[PDB]
């Protein structure tokens, strides 16, 4: 039993809710929140911009130190950093950005990072400003993640479409 509330169950291990991941993280304080990161951990907009703003830029400060030490992530890769005031940990995961020309096949690799964590609060990878089809992102999520994932979908119209078209 965990603290997530109001989610629709899609599968044994995948759940979905129309919610702002920032407000959801602040309420649940999950062990792991997933950030829709880029390889440079520059949290300028989208989910990443929103999560970083909610940390009063502490996420960005920590991220800049991480990059100065380790260099950029790989597309499809991830790193674990602090969750600051939002969660115990933040799993920064780099889904491919279609608006940069990156291979959509890397989306499965991106979701594989979730399997290293028993329970996660997460957005749909590569959706929104990363330019992929969210219906597809959801299919890959369900077919790749085996741990317990709670998806927060910001847009109500998108959420209703995701549920009504789910196979
Ligand atoms: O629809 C989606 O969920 C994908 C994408 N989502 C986010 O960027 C997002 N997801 C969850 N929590 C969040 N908090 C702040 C941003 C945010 C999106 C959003 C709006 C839109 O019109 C089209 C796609």
């Amino acid at each position: 039993v965990n603290s997530f509330s109001g989610y629709l169950k899609l599968t044994d291990n995948v759940y979905i809710k129309n919610a702002d991941i920032v407000e959801e993280a602040k309420k649940v304080k999950p062990t792991v929140v997933v950030n829709a990161a880029n390889v440079y951990l520059k949290h300028g907009g989208g989910v990443a911009g929103a999560l970083n703003k909610a940390t009063n830029n502490a996420m960005q400060v920590e991220s800049d130190d991480y990059i100065a030490t380790n260099g950029p992530l790989k597309v499809g890769g991830s790193c674990v950093l602090s969750g600051h005031n939002l969660a115990k940990h933040c799993l920064h995961v780099v889904g491919p950005n279609v608006n940069k020309g990156e291979d959509i096949q890397l989306l499965k690799s991106a979701y594989e990072n979730f399997n290293q964590h028993e329970v996660l609060l997460a957005p749909l990878l590569s959706a929104g400003i990363f330019g992929a089809d969210p219906i597809h992102s959801l299919r890959v999520c369900v077919d790749t993640v085996r741990t317990n994932v709670y998806l927060a979908v910001f847009d109500k119209n998108l959420y209703d479409k995701l549920v009504s078209s789910f196979l």
